[PDB]
RNA sequence: AUUGAAAGUUCAAAGCUUAGAUACCCUGGAGGGAAACCAGACUUAACAC
């Protein structure tokens, strides 16, 4: 098929979570989450792409090369990357 | 009375064919919901003398 894998998870805040969408004039509070285009939050996918591919890049310092081959190359890409993330859509929010 | 006179560079003909504005890219870094502020002010009235 299109894709060789196609792996799924859910995002548990730990903490509290900050991603923004940084300081828009119809805005009222000058660094809110990031929404989407319904009004939930949500962590696009570029978000979610630079902080795993950092966080990977920096844990598994044997491995970036099988980290680059699939999250892309950071400089002079040959080719794209293999690896997609989607949007991630709000599951369920504590009220 | 001229090495002259006369004689249409004309006819037919598709700038077309194949071709992904794509690849890599964290709205992040820095920033004390603080600063000021008395739970206080005062007894008065009545009649008796």
């Amino acid at each position: 098929p299109y894709y060789a894998f196609a792996e799924p998870f859910f995002i548990h805040a730990i903490t509290h979570l900050h991603v923004g969408s940084g300081s828009s004039v119809e805005e009222e509070i000058a660094l809110p989450f990031q929404r989407d285009e319904l009004g939930y939050p949500t962590i696009y996918a570029s978000s979610l792409k630079g902080a795993i591919k950092s966080f990977l890049l920096k844990e598994f310092p044997d491995k970036r090369d099988v980290i680059y081959k699939v999250l892309g190359e950071d400089e002079n890409p040959e080719e794209a990357s293999l690896g997609t993330f989607l949007d991630a859509i709000l599951f369920a929010i504590p009220s």
